[PDB]
């Protein structure tokens, strides 16, 4: 009936960090602030939910006595991440509550009855496939920054996850830019797509980036109302889906490109950032003045001043600049939208493909051919 | 004709100075190029800051410019040197190896001048000595803005010794250094914001090794940090109480404990408490100390520190009887984190009387903390 386990403190801290992000108090059911602990079969199962997402983590423990309880997530998390012992002992003492002991310390935390705590929903998958955790992290990091934050563009406030011809794609757009990243699947699988809520994207990303699971694989199960992640077997996350229609973004991608810029990624990013300081929120734009000889990045800010920096031709890697264009091109962009892309891929060079002053740029990284980025320009 | 400013400056030295100007205005900064030096001036409602940095002066002149905009642009320039040039209507132009920035200027006539001071007390101490007395007292200033006699730091000289002291009605903190030159008595109340600003200045790696001159008047105080940095501050209009009677003279029991162990344990035990009732219970006996705490609808917590004469885990309590006494954990933490010391001593009386906290390594730092019911 009553739980008693001995647990590795570092492993409980990691799990409590993941459970902490889940519990957001938009919902009146106060039991959902708690985390449920199930000791059984040599494992401690930790369950967290906010009614939109459900997280289940199984960690190895020494099970002295099996049992289950619920306890405040924040209170348990705040106490455990300040204990220096390598191991702790969790013991349920009934009316006292959950007792936590290390060498020479004792904490008692009131519990709540487990009967009302929800169990994870079922999923009846229409598509299932496995990719590596590092591969999943890449496509999420390549797309999370261009999700819309406009609550009225409801179908654009997530990450479109879809399989087309056995290739798994993530895509995001906000009406001003598009980001796509894909990995080829090893097994043939039929087409299916879902829209992942942004909060679920951020939670699963922290989980797959963890050093324990980096190097491992993640199983992704898709249905029409739910998505399920099984990350390194022990961590299971079930999420609801955004009920909407992701737009056909294939037509946003420019197929006819007149101009081509190849430039050192860091220099381009550093120069865009330092020039953008002068701008104001009401007009966030930098001007790229492109010619074969050099690029002039400039910007104006009302009642503050102006700024300009010149990048000259160089075949040297550290300062690379090459612009192959039939005509010279003067085109503007939101500096933030270029910066998001340039900081997404750790690469030496970056390529930009231009056409008209009102047509979007295609940004590619010759090291990462599966990452596609399109940014609309602005009048400058 | 006209008159335009032009200077060539080492980027790192302008960055350091602009950092001090930024903290002041959180509102433009005035630039005065003259006699091979760049004077930068910043002000708020309590203080006036003037820093002069060594520059190559091409053409003398004066201007005012947005502090934040200048600071934000300069700390992103990689060049070793920049050239600032006043083009009038264009504004201040900043140039690096391949960049040019233009910032609009504001009239220099509207910029305030530093007040004069007719000092009644003048003396020099080391910057490390001044940083110590401020860090030992800055955390226990009152936050009742209308209680003028207590919401600054009492800086005063008595019998050739310079003291800082602060209280909030719940604790008292004092720190002093013996002066080298004979000086008559004088006292002032330093605004908390001015204390924080001069502390950042004296702690900076440039000045940390240097000396600070402190000039006291009845309505203003002036700091001369490393000859190069001059700060004028307004004063709090009140009279600090005679705290000499606050120091407990009759103490029954004495606790000696490892400082780090003591602080870490109080902190981990205090986690269970709620904001409305921040209290930890020190249950003291010769055999051990039990630190406990309660949090309504949260639970409880306890940790035991046993007798030991070894430094890393030192605990000794000299008490005929056991003593159970409570404290706001934060007020103990403020004192324990103020002095980097191996051990700490606490002197007790009754469960309702204050504790006297001393650091045998730092005998010029004195702390008194009132208890709470537990």
């Amino acid at each position: 009936h009553m739980l008693k386990v001995i647990v590795e403190t570092k492993t409980l801290v990691q799990a409590l960090g993941f459970a902490s992000s889940v519990v957001e108090k938009r919902n009146i059911i106060s039991e959902l602030a708690n985390i449920k602990l199930l000791a059984k079969d040599g494992l401690l199962e930790l369950s967290s939910t906010n009614m939109d997402l459900y997280l289940s983590q199984k960690i190895g423990v020494q099970v002295v006595s099996e049992g289950e309880l619920t306890v405040s997530t924040k209170t348990l998390n705040d106490i455990v991440k300040k204990l220096p012992d390598s191991e702790l002992t969790l013991t349920d003492l009934g009316t006292t509550g959950l007792e936590i002991t290390g060498k020479n310390c004792r904490f008692n935390l009131f519990t709540l009855p487990v009967e009302s705590f929800p169990v994870m929903d079922n999923i009846n998958p229409e598509a299932s496939f496995k990719i590596s955790c590092a591969e999943f992290a890449k496509i999420i990091e390549s797309t999370k920054f261009s999700v819309s934050l406009d609550e009225t563009r409801y179908n654009l406030n997530g990450i479109y996850l879809h399989v087309k011809d056995s290739e798994f794609y993530a895509a995001s757009t906000d009406g001003h830019r598009l980001s796509v990243s894909s990995v080829v699947l090893a097994e043939k699988i039929e087409d299916f797509g879902v829209i992942l809520p942004q909060k679920s994207a951020e939670e699963i990303l922290k989980i797959v980036k963890d050093s324990k699971n980096a190097n491992a694989d993640i199983e992704i199960l898709l249905s029409s109302n739910k998505i399920k992640f099984i990350c390194n077997e022990n961590v299971i996350m079930l999420s609801k889906l955004i009920d909407g229609t992701f737009p056909d973004y294939s037509s946003f991608i420019p197929e006819n490109s007149s101009s081509k810029l190849v430039i050192n990624r860091k220099i381009f990013a550093d120069t865009i950032e330092r020039i953008a300081i002068i701008t104001v929120e009401k007009f966030r734009a930098v001007k790229l003045s492109l010619s074969g000889e050099a690029l002039e990045i400039s910007a104006i800010g009302e009642a503050r001043g102006n700024a300009k920096e010149v990048i000259n031709s160089s075949k040297e890697t550290e300062n690379f600049y090459e612009y192959s264009g039939e005509t010279n091109l003067d085109i503007g962009f939101n500096p933030q939208y270029l910066e998001d892309v340039l900081k997404a891929i750790k690469s030496d060079l970056v390529e930009l493909y231009f056409s008209s002053v009102s047509a979007p740029v295609l940004i590619k990284f010759p090291e990462s051919p599966k990452d596609i980025f399109v940014v609309m320009p602005v009048k400058v």
